[PDB]
């Protein structure tokens, strides 16, 4: 068992192993720290009251399991997890340790005009991480520039104002209950567009405007999609709209690499059934410089059956304790 030390930072007490030094607040609450064991700079997240309630406790468990499962170069994983508690009885605090990445894509994009090469590399990496996440039957749902962290070498990792709505797939905006993994592809298309133009592709003021902006680009639904809409409300909306043709994306992204344009056309498809998958996008010619199918790994199957369980706080808490105790660090 390691030796811990205590200290207070902005009206919060941090109790951590001596391994971690120079705790410095950066934003649960998150501190930057020095990992003496590896000379890495790391982010230490102390979870905000993880067992306050059933919903807090299930979330805490959900977060830990997910992070323990993610083992991929383009997805934030867990370097360490600990609690100062010596028993389940006193277990009331959870700390998660991950790589501290320098910046995020929103910082970058707001502060430099990217080259096509650089966009290729960045988008390639997002898709590589998406492939792995999707192969685990996980949907991110919240992809946006601030959820993508980058180091000075531009190595990218997917994490967990830049408004969420601006990256949300139209089927989520319309509230479809059976959306799929390709909602993340829509987000990637919107991120790619912004990297290439320095502009938010669809900066809606509200949900209605967001859809107006979207439909202006991609056109209104055809009959092939309308015959797939199960509910009257959504069909009444679609049939409301001024019949709009799809823009030719070459007239939107003027001077972009036409393979970038082609890829965007394949990402930003209104009908999610016809949207390219992450695996398929990785093999697109746009990423010819980076694509290697022998180094684009899939994940082990991820057991999400706990999502459908209704358990007591103590039960969620104990399960979390177990996940903490059983943690095996990465090499
Ligand atoms: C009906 C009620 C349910 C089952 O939730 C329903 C509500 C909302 C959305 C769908 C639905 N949407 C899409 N994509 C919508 C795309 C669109 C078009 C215009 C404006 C915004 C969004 C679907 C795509 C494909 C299939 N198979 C089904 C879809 N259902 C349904």
């Amino acid at each position: 068992r390691p030796t811990f030390y205590r200290q207070e930072l902005n009206k919060t007490i941090w109790e951590v192993p001596e391994r971690y030094q120079n705790l410095s607040p950066v934003g649960g609450s998150v501190c930057a720290a020095f990992d003496t064991k590896t000379g890495l700079r790391v982010a230490v997240k102390k979870l905000s009251r993880p067992f306050q309630s059933i919903i807090h406790a299930k979330r805490t468990y959900r977060e830990l399991r997910l992070l323990k499962h993610m083992k991929h170069e383009n997805v934030i994983g867990l370097l360490d997890v600990f609690t100062p508690a010596r028993s389940l009885e006193e277990f009331n605090d959870v700390y998660l340790v991950t790589h501290l990445m320098g910046a995020d894509l929103n910082n970058i994009v707001k502060c430099q005009k990217l080259t096509d090469d650089h966009v290729q590399f960045l988008i390639y990496q997002i898709l590589r991480g998406l492939k792995y996440i999707h192969s685990a039957d996980i949907i991110h749902r919240d992809l946006k520039p601030s959820n993508l962290a980058v180091n000075e070498d531009c190595e990218l990792k997917i994490l967990d104002y830049v408004a969420t709505r601006w990256y949300r797939a139209p089927e989520i905006m319309l509230n479809w209950m059976h959306y799929n993994q390709t909602v993340d592809i829509w987000s990637v298309g919107c991120i790619m567009a912004e990297l290439l133009t320095g502009r938010t592709l669809f900066p809606g003021t509200d949900h209605i405007d967001q859809l107006k902006l979207i439909l202006r680009l991609v056109g209104t639904p055809g009959a092939e999609l309308l015959k797939k809409i199960s509910c009257e409300s959504a069909r009444n909306y679609i049939q409301s709209l001024t019949q709009m043709p799809k823009m030719n994306f070459a007239n939107v992204f003027i001077g972009a690499n036409p393979l970038a344009v082609d890829l965007l056309e394949k990402m930003l498809v209104l009908d999610s059934d016809k949207r390219i998958t992450a695996a398929q996008a990785l093999a697109h010619a746009y990423f010819a410089q980076y694509h290697d199918p022998d180094d684009e790994p899939v994940a082990d199957p991820y057991d999400q059956s706990f999502e459908s369980r209704d358990l007591l706080i103590d039960e969620w808490k104990s399960l979390t304790y177990d996940e903490v105790i059983s943690f095996v660090p990465p090499p």
